[PDB]
Formats: structure tokens, C-alpha cells, sequence
């Protein structure tokens, strides 16, 4: 990913100027994945326009090889003595992070929380991401159930245990299902975020469900796993599949009809107003609490629109 989507925000007021002119932002995030340099697309274009004003922003952007609660407790503690003006936090644990937010809080450095899901309660200064995972999920949930007509039999990869934004989607796909009886959920497994698992589930079922009609994929790698299964078994397009984000692969499988819809969020804002709300909070000033960066659904027909502006 190099650039943006039209989600991201045309109007944003970026006319303050900063009472500084040196920032340093430490940015702390669950654990490596593709997923996040569409988020550091809209860092990167922050700090260019903040260098043309004269004000220098430096920044980390940290995440461990696997999701591990304590060690991002660890990155936030150790961060707090190593001189950053402030700590960006894409939450793993939202109870134990949210007490190392706080700590880091009481020590002196405002916390921002970003990404996927937001930590109401705790003293972060602001939030910058999706504040609806439900109804993301709820959104494929919905396109893929009108899809197959309300009928017919559906299986869900479920991602990765106790994963919040996935929980989340999980609870918004099976809400949403609820309301057409005649659909049934036929099985759920975790592909933990792993492509290769998501395949080999999905080969799975379509030895155990010759009924099946559609699959749901909450999280970014296992759209790609269901359609490479799917189209090696022959049954592209016969298999309605609705899935999270915005996978090169899972794009394209949009233009040739593996995939039916995707849910793309507003990485890219994600990032971008992270910096700039960061250096009103630095300052002092007011900004807002909670900023809502978006999502949409993406069908074939906007496949190649997206496929341009993200790559």
C-alpha cells in the first residue's frame, strides 16, 4: 500500500499552528501485518506537510513478529523514560494496556490510541480508528445473507481467539445472520490470521458441506485463504464470500468474482489525524475525543478504483 482510498478526509483542518517545533511520537501496535502500512501511509503524509511548516516530527513504529498482551505493556513502560512526547498505542489487551496507558499518563506522556478498536476507559487523550467492528461485520454479514437470497448454509473464519476487533465482527456477523432464518451457520474456525490456515479450513469444508453457499472472513488474511480454496476447488462465484479489508489478493478476487464484497477501512486517516491531533494534544489544545475514520463496502464494481488509489 502506497497511497489512500476516498475515505480519507478532504476537509481536514491542518491551519494550527504547532506551539513546538520538534515532536517525537512513539507508535506501539499489535503485531506486524500488512494491514499497518496503510495506516503508516497516512503518518508519513502527515509528518511531510508538518515539515513544510516548519515543525519536525520523528516517530518508531514498533510491533512484535506475534501478538503478545505484556509485551506491549513492556514497549509502552520502557517508551515512557526514553524521552517521546507522546505514546500511540493500537491496542492489544484493552485491561492491561489501558492500565500501562495509564501509567504512562500519570508519568507526564499523553496517550493516543488508533486502529482497530479504542480503550474508552482509560486516560489516552484521544482516538483516531473504526469505533464499529460490529458493523463491519454486521455490513458483510448483511450483503452476503441478501446475496444467497436468505437461504442456504454459511461458515465463518473466525480469526484469532479473544482478538477483539475480530470478536466483534464475529458477533456482527452472527446478529446479522440471525435475521434470516433460513440461513444456517453451519461451522466456525479460527484461521488465527494465517492464510495457509484459512485455505486449509476452508478445503475442509467443502468436503463436509456440499450445501455450502457462503463464506464470512472476519480479518484481512482470511478473505485470501477462502477465495485461493474456493477457486482451486472450482467454485468461484458459486460460493458467496464477503471479507474484511483491503488484501491486493482479496481485491482482485472482488474483479473476478471469488470474492463478493470487501469491507475496507479508512486506514489511511487512521494514521494521518493520529499526528495532528497528536501535536494538539502535546500543546494542550482541545481536539476531539473520538474520531471515526470509516469503512465501506466495496463490490466488484469498485474493485479497480481501490486497487488504484491503495496500490
Amino acid at each position: 500500500v502506497t497511497g489512500k482510498t476516498d475515505l480519507a478526509d478532504t476537509n481536514f483542518d491542518t491551519s494550527y499552528t504547532p506551539k513546538r517545533t520538534s515532536y517525537k511520537i512513539y507508535c506501539t501496535y499489535k503485531n506486524i501485518h500488512a494491514w499497518y502500512d496503510a495506516i503508516k501511509c497516512g503518518i508519513d503524509a502527515a509528518v511531510k506537510e508538518l515539515a513544510e511548516k516548519g515543525v519536525t516530527v520523528d516517530y518508531e513504529w514498533y510491533g512484535p513478529a506475534q501478538p503478545d498482551a505484556v509485551d506491549q505493556v513492556n514497549s509502552i513502560e520502557t517508551a515512557i523514560g526514553q524521552g517521546w512526547d507522546l505514546i500511540a498505542v493500537d491496542v492489544n489487551q484493552p485491561e492491561l494496556t489501558g492500565e500501562a496507558i495509564n501509567n504512562a499518563v500519570a508519568k507526564g506522556i499523553p496517550v493516543a490510541v488508533f486502529g482497530t478498536s479504542d480503550v474508552p476507559n482509560c486516560d489516552r487523550a484521544f482516538f483516531v480508528g473504526n469505533t464499529d467492528p460490529y458493523g463491519d461485520g454486521c455490513a458483510l454479514a448483511k450483503a452476503v445473507c441478501e446475496k444467497m437470497g436468505g437461504k442456504g448454509q454459511i461458515a465463518i473464519l473466525a480469526g484469532t481467539i479473544g482478538a477483539l476487533a475480530h470478536e466483534e465482527r464475529l458477533r456482527g456477523f452472527k446478529d446479522t445472520i440471525a435475521k434470516y432464518p433460513d440461513i444456517e451457520i453451519v461451522d466456525e474456525q479460527r484461521d488465527n490470521d494465517e492464510v495457509e490456515k484459512a485455505i486449509s479450513i476452508t478445503e475442509s469444508w467443502l468436503q463436509a458441506y456440499p450445501n455450502l453457499g457462503g463464506i464470512l472472513c472476519n480479518n484481512m488474511s482470511n478473505p485470501v485463504g477462502a477465495c485461493q480454496a474456493v477457486a482451486d476447488a472450482g467454485k468461484s462465484g458459486k460460493i458467496v464470500i464477503g471479507g474484511m479489508d483491503h488484501d491486493l489478493r482479496a481485491l482482485n478476487a472482488l474483479k473476478d468474482g471469488t470474492l463478493y464484497v470487501a469491507q475496507v477501512q479508512n486506514c489511511y486517516d487512521m494514521g494521518y489525524k493520529l499526528i495532528y491531533n497528536a501535536i494538539k494534544t502535546i500543546d494542550g489544545e482541545k481536539v476531539e475525543e473520538s474520531t471515526a475514520v470509516g469503512s465501506t463496502s466495496v463490490y466488484a464494481q469498485d474493485a479497480d478504483k481501490f486497487i488504484n488509489m491503495l496500490y
